[PDB]
């Protein structure tokens, strides 16, 4: 296929050397002209700005560091846009904010132009090797037309479910893996204090919710069902997380996320709910959020 | 075997129940004279105090909400002890502050006796069925001494390898299983803010370190090796985090977990952590408690 | 008057000889025979247990680490209850979790005795001079009899209102104090990030409610009145606090009581009070607490 | 003088009447035509936008919700630089982003223009009256250039020191008093639960840091003079807190704030300085920070 592809870095670059393996002619731009030579080297024909690599191409991707920047490529002086056929299906692999996406996306459908999400999981190390992972937004028909090139970059598609649902389903999995790395620190960290091996609270905690998670162990059959009669009392969590924030404040190791989700225990219980079972816990989160009980 | 079991309640009185329909005779005692009489009628004989349920018991069990009532059955008026011979072994199954655990076995040992730390995992239903999770603490000879009449209460016993390591294992697994479900409700209702189905972003995250964990994802090859070379910067997470909690404030979706763990970020990034691997936030909590860094 | 006084350390040993200095007679014991030898030297007698201590005295002073020991001193072997005269005074000066004093109290009346909480406020160079704040707790009774004693150790008596409030009013006032401390840090580090010199914002911040606080500024006239009509709209406080914590993240200054504080004013928003007064925040917090919104 | 004023909202809309009341010639834009409208009915020229706003005007001010907003203001489309003289001096008197602030004025000075950050404190009904105080930002000439024209708005102006000084000083202001209001509630709202008065506790505070703040009180004379030897020792405020957060856990109400202090007091601790006083705890956010150790 024709493509064009804006951004050319760390990421950018060896996704677009994955699409010129698989046979595809493109048209690349970069502000870094060096970037530019080093894909033309591989097979790349050069343009001097977006509208030039957009012209003619059925597929133009943006690997951009920010939604400014993708807004710049797309509306600015020389943009895609003004290169960019109806036909053509616009590709942001850039991991921007989602609002932002939906407002791009929103933008481009007003002027005749098609726009989808397909941010990416997985280092620069995959981008080399062509396995990243590819959460990908956009229509049902935009994710079957663009698969073919995808599979280029990335060994695994998830299907996100929607225009801007591929920035969205990034940035839940990355928030959980980000803020649960800090907690996961916390809990070795007194676990060293107390002169435990590590080896055996990994052993534990692979058959429990603390190593398997709550998502698909304690959530599915109690909050998830509408059933909130008690398996772990919220009053329990609430008595056992004060022991380990009494041995923790003993032992001088930090816990700011421990301490943080006591205070929310303790929200629960001020609300009625220290006789439920602790997967209520979702349900006092989502009524603090202005949200309908369902519960 | 001759058992002493002391605590009958919602854990206890089903733990006793599986002891008496396994042969064993048990004298029982609880401050609840009915939990007494429901067990004398399944077989156990009546105890007034703990002194007289530990006279002529081979193992005596404790199953109590919390650490001073184990001191007090112990070894307060008409306690254990007044009761306990020297070749008998003291089982505490209750879920106590892992310093009291080692005072009170230290304080027992003192005295001529011996006691060990078999808290347990999994709830009342659990407790019913005799299908438990035994965190066995004490020495290799009182585990193995203990392990036949434990397996009466539980199906799965963990060797946690030495006294007052049981009840370390116990605190560890629920202290990280007690936060996460708040921080796995952050995330789940970021998503409904998102107006992202739940199992979409639970496909995503069961295959990375959100659903799985990083104590055998991201850690083993990095921190766990000596390794913070990046697969995943701490720069980049700490923007991506910022990313998260910039949309969770715009839709009111309260994340004080998110919130304090983008703090930990900050403080990485101001010990000169930012280019190393996010699983260098093990090593800036160890720093942070005043343990010597091992990378 | 003749006095018993159990716990001799930093505060309690400034304590005892302020009340030596006004002509009491004290019978003193602390575990720690150099802290009694040092109060002997200035013309206390000693005793060798609470028990003893407390024969014949008419207050009973304590000043101890924990309820616990507090409990022990009074209850236990050779406790204070072995030499206690039914009309005799019993004063914990202690900082000890409030529920204990309560207990403490109503176990000492069962037994015919009387007992009142008067922590203190101001630190050891303050126990020295006898410039202490008394925050005293007891009945109107209690605070009478016990005032000219406690005027030897400290030079500002307030009036808790009750048995128990002593106790009360200490935790609130060291609460806020000890949290504000680390709250004021954090602002103070992101001055300094900034290169705004700390001179420039004290200046300003001791105009405003972040140098006055809000008890005595922003709530008496709003939420204290029930009045949650805006002056300046949790909206607003939420995007500044909101800027606040993009520079500190921008410049790697930690802030996890700013970072929580946001999360709070969030909560607020989700409930529908965007546009109320900042000091609806109390009523946040109180209906978060499960209290009756006023 | 003659002066453009952009953003004529709750605080802009009084604060350009002011300075018609005191005789100066504006020229008004918003984007909301009934804001402008109000002001050419006391006297102002409407402008169709920014950049007609900005001709002619000695003094440019913008009062708007954010830095994007000041940018577009100035930058964009038909934007106030396209009608700016070189003689001309902008004032910024939005709450924006103090970097943003910073960029602005060096992109401003790049095309030869002057830019300076005035925002304000206290709020729209000080405004109307014209008692705002004015956080002056810029250089000594720019503020002595500005006063004349800011002293119809406000009452009371601080010099904060030079370029960007008065947005960081609002900044450190209003995180310290918007972080406080959490504060304050959490123990205002323990102080209920534990049945205490509140006017009791409010009574004692006023005289100790919880309601003097530890600027001028508690820092001075110990870490600010780079003396951490104990007034009161890290090691017994963070038991004290303990407690306050035991009782808090026990009464269900919710402490984020507290349980975030915690956390920093444990962090001093691992870091040896548990025997130092109180006010170490700022040494410890600084290196928390990044910064080198005083
Ligand atoms: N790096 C990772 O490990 C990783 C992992 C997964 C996803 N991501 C996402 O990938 C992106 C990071 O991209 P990267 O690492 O290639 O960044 P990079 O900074 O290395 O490359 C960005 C490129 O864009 C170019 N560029 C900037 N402005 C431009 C413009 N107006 N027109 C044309 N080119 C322009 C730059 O010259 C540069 O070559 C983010 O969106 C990030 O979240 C990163
Ligand atoms: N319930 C759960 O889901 C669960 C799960 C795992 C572990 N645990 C642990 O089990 C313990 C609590 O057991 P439970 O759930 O049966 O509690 P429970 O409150 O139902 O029962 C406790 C029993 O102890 C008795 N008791 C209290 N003081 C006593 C005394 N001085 N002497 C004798 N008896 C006394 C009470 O009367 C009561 O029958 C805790 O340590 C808890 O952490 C519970
Ligand atoms: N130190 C301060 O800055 C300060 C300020 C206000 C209030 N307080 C409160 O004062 C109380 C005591 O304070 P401190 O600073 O004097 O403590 P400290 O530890 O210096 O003194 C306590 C004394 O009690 C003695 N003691 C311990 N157990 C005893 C027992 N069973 N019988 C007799 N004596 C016993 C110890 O030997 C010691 O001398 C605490 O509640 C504390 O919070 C202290
Ligand atoms: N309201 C307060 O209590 C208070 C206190 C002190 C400081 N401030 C600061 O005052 C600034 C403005 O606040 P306000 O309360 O007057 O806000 P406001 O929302 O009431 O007014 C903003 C005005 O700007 C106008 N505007 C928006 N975009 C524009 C554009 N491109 N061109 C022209 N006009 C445009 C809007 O129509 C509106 O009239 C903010 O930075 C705020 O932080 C407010």
């Amino acid at each position: 296929a024709a493509i064009a592809f804006i951004g050319l870095g760390q990421m950018g670059s060896p996704m677009a050397s994955n699409l010129l393996q698989q046979g595809h002619q493109l048209r690349v731009f970069d502000v870094n002209a060096e970037a530019v030579r080093h894909l033309v080297d591989k097979g790349a024909t050069p343009a001097a700005n977006p509208a030039q690599a957009a012209k003619d191409a059925e597929f133009i991707i943006t690997m951009l560091p920010n939604g400014d920047l993708v807004r710049n490529v797309l509306f600015g002086e020389n943009g895609v846009c003004e290169g960019l056929s109806t036909d053509a299906l616009v590709i942001d692999m850039s991991t921007i904010h989602p609002l932002q996406t939906d407002k791009l996306i929103a933008d481009m459908q007003a002027k005749g132009f098609s726009m989808m999400d397909v941010p990416v999981g997985r280092t620069s190390a995959n981008a080399i090797t062509g396995t990243l992972l590819l959460l990908a937004g956009g229509t049902a028909e935009q994710v079957e037309r663009a698969t073919p090139i995808l599979m280029a970059m990335g060994s695994e598609l998830i299907n996100a479910g929607g225009p801007g649902m591929g920035i969205r389903v990034k940035l839940i999995n990355n928030y959980m893996s980000i803020a649960l790395n800090a907690l996961s620190a916390e809990a070795a960290v007194l676990c060293e204090a107390l002169n435990l091996p590590f080896d055996v609270a990994v052993k534990v905690m692979s058959g429990t919710a603390a190593g398997k998670g709550h998502f698909t162990t304690s959530w599915p059959n109690k909050v998830l069902s509408g059933d909130l009669s008690p398996a772990f009392m919220i009053d329990l969590a609430h008595k056992d997380l004060g022991i380990a924030l009494d041995v923790a404040n003993q032992l001088h190791v930090p816990m700011p996320l421990g301490a943080a989700s006591r205070e929310v225990y303790s929200q629960a219980r001020a609300a009625g709910r220290g006789r439920q079972d602790w997967s209520a816990i979702l349900e006092q989160v989502r009524v603090s959020a202005g949200m309908t009980a369902k519960v």
